[PDB]
């Protein structure tokens, strides 16, 4: 993890291949968490495993915290 004098193409690749996936993954994952939450509230299905609750719990908070920082900065500036 040193400096890089390469063209912006590298960033265009990782932003359109590594980051592009992060957005999609976050969306499907957050949506899947939401639908499961309501299902447990109403359907009262068998108590989900600790790994499921811990996974979705972390993802929910981490999502909100990231959105909160991006929401406040979105007004300030997105270009240093």
């Amino acid at each position: 993890g040193n400096g890089s004098t390469i063209t912006f193409d590298e960033l265009q690749g990782l932003v359109n291949s590594t980051v592009t996936q992060a957005i999609l993954f976050g969306v499907r994952s957050g949506a899947a968490a939401l639908t499961l939450i309501v299902v447990w509230i109403t359907s009262r299905s068998r108590k989900t495993p600790i790994f499921i609750i811990n996974q979705v719990s972390l993802f929910l908070i981490i999502l909100h915290s990231a959105l909160y920082f991006k929401y406040l900065l979105s007004n300030y500036s997105s270009v240093t």
